[PDB]
């Protein structure tokens, strides 16, 4: 028994051909059977012909006679069909409203989530069918990963290097760090866990989460989780006050931290406010200083990733009392300077996934344009919370859609949270960014941010832009422009000074190749959001969807404090950098 996802309808029926096997009432499971191929229906039961040896599931062809359901075929004298009067047989068969139309959460049970229409429908429909929509995509991404075949330890070349075989009559996963594996050593009668690993053409180099002497048989799967249903909305109804509430203001700040007062004093007048941080504009100094401002105010930490919430005990190190911290993890090395694991300390920090349920003063979740519904949910259904504030940059990247192919997903369909802050704009606005030349300031404000961002650094007049096509090269599933690569070697020759450099592309083989001829470290995009290199050298390698996103472009080029080389393959950003043009040798 549950509720209906369209009607909220108290039902005992659950779609079997639907992956997450929502509830559906009487009413809204005919409209979903009927409209649809998903024919298996779920109650207390499996309405399937309990007849011996008949294959009949669908539920148009299903007759109640006794207590045991049955087809055409088998079916007893005195029987009435499962499926009859725009209606599913089930309990509670009285009280069933159904909707107008169903349309939406079909679309949602049926997609196979190639397209982006799949993810702007999951971001546009109603709460329920957001909450619905984010477990069916996690668990379709988690099946996914199962459809690739185990690779195994065929010969151990070196140390940070391997020969790997591969399970035949399946797909292989692309070698990026997008695809993170577990490893497993040969036992007895079963297999134990050896640490999480990633991959990249080599033979193949392997950054493994622990070190080894791991040998031949050794295998390799990317560990999918059991998702679990979601409840809570991606969202709590939003609230407007009059005064802050439920916080006492300091009477004594610094002036650190004064050019936020009247921000965090605009997050204790409403129950959830979005702060919108361009690079270096400095949303993690914001959120600490928050604590700083309501130094009574029990604050849970969060983001998705520990890379982030480390960043945030990174800064929460230098400001708050440490005995006051404690670092949640869940029995991968991340921050170990505060008490482990508890919960009833003043300032808790911790991943979405590793959250316990509890409640706090203020819940601040940081890089939120790489939170899903999901995460939105979860954090909603773990934190029950007097004021929420959602700090990150809908300019910036979102959390990878491996199963999308078919078109770019928009920062305002990223999550709940940045289509609030694309279509509404957000709560507050971090409007000076302290990291890059004015150059880069200028290119990405006109770009990205409509011209309210300013630069608190002059022109740096090392920031240049390169015309260069050169050649296009594929591998399996990355690009490589080695004349990008040559260009780039001539111009550190040069200017050597360059050679501090971080070399930044939108492919992890350009970056390897250009690791091997540069010897510069390297970094993807998406790898490099969050940190900061004095200077950055950037080959746009194509011109593809993804080499030209603009969130990507824009994380790209805010990496330099000083200086950045963008060898551009697109006429159209080249023409957007406001940068010295440098003709090609
Ligand atoms: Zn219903
Ligand atoms: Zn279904
Ligand atoms: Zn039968």
């Amino acid at each position: 028994v549950g509720a209906c996802v369209l009607c909220n309808s108290q039902t005992s029926l659950r779609c079997g051909a639907c992956i997450r096997r929502p509830f559906l009432c009487c009413k809204c499971c005919y409209d979903h059977v009927i409209s649809t191929s998903h024919k298996l229906v779920l109650s207390v039961n499996p309405y399937v012909c309990n007849a011996p040896g008949c294959d009949v599931t669908d539920v148009t062809q299903l007759y109640l006679g006794g207590m045991s359901y049955y087809c055409k075929s088998h079916k007893p004298p005195i029987s009435f069909p499962l499926c009859a009067n725009g209606q599913v047989f089930g309990l509670y068969k009285n009280t069933c409203v159904g909707s107008d139309n169903v349309t939406d959460f079909n679309a949602i049970a049926t997609c196979d989530w190639t397209n982006a229409g799949d993810y702007i429908l999951a971001n546009t429909c109603t709460e329920r069918l957001k909450l619905f929509a984010a477990e069916t995509l996690k668990a379709t991404e988690e099946t996914f990963k199962l459809s690739y075949g185990i690779a195994t330890v065929r010969e151990v070349l070196s140390d940070r290097e391997l020969h790997l075989s591969w399970e035949v009559g399946k797909p292989r996963p692309p070698l990026n760090r997008n695809y993170v594996f577990t490893g497993y050593r040969v036992t007895k009668n079963s297999k134990v866990q050896i640490g999480e690993y990633t991959f990249e053409k080599g033979a193949v180099v392997y950054r493994g989460t622990t070190t080894y002497k791991l040998n031949v048989g050794d295998y390799f799967v990317l560990t999918s989780h059991t998702v679990m249903p979601l409840s809570a909305p991606t969202l709590v109804p939003q609230e407007h006050y009059v005064r802050i509430t439920g916080l006492y203001p300091t009477l004594n700040i610094s002036d650190e931290f004064s050019s936020n007062v009247a921000n965090y004093q605009k997050v204790g007048m409403q129950k959830y406010s979005t702060l919108q941080g361009p690079p270096g504009t400095g949303k993690s100094h914001f959120a600490i200083g928050l604590a700083l401002y309501y130094p009574s105010a029990r604050i849970v930490y969060t983001a998705c990733s520990h890379a982030a919430v480390d960043a945030l005990c990174e800064k929460a190190l230098k400001y708050l009392p440490i005995d006051k911290c404690s670092r949640i993890i869940p029995a991968v090395e991340c921050f170990d300077k505060f008490k482990v694991n508890s919960t009833l300390e003043q300032y808790v920090f911790c991943t979405v996934n590793a959250l316990p349920e509890t409640t706090a003063d203020i819940v601040v979740f940081d890089e939120i344009s790489m939170a899903t519904n999901y995460d939105l949910s979860v954090v909603n259904a773990r934190l029950r919370a007097k004021h929420y504030v959602y700090i990150g940059d809908p300019a910036q990247l979102p959390a990878p859609r491996t199963l999308l192919t078919k078109g770019t997903l928009e920062p305002e369909y990223f999550n709940s949270v940045c289509r609030l802050m694309k279509t509404i704009g957000p709560d507050m606005f971090l409007g000076t960014c302290r990291r890059c030349p004015a150059e880069i300031v200028d290119t990405v404000s006109a770009l990205v941010y409509d011209n309210k961002l300013k630069a608190h650094k002059d022109k740096s007049a090392q920031c240049f832009k390169m015309f260069y096509k050169g050649v296009i090269t594929h591998d399996v599933s990355s690009a490589i422009n080695r004349p990008q690569i040559g260009v780039v070697r001539e111009f550190l020759t040069r200017n050597p000074a360059w050679r501090k450099a971080v070399f930044i592309s939108p492919y992890n083989s350009q970056n390897a190749v250009a690791s091997k001829i540069l010897g510069l470290p390297t970094q993807t995009v998406d790898s490099s959001q969050g940190s900061e290199y004095d200077y950055v050298i950037f080959t746009q390698t194509t011109e593809t969807a993804h080499s030209c996103n603009v969130n990507r472009f824009n994380v790209a080029i805010t990496r330099a404090k000083v200086g950045i080389l963008c060898i551009m393959s697109d006429r159209d950003l080249y023409d957007k950098l406001q940068f010295t043009s440098l003709e090609i040798p």
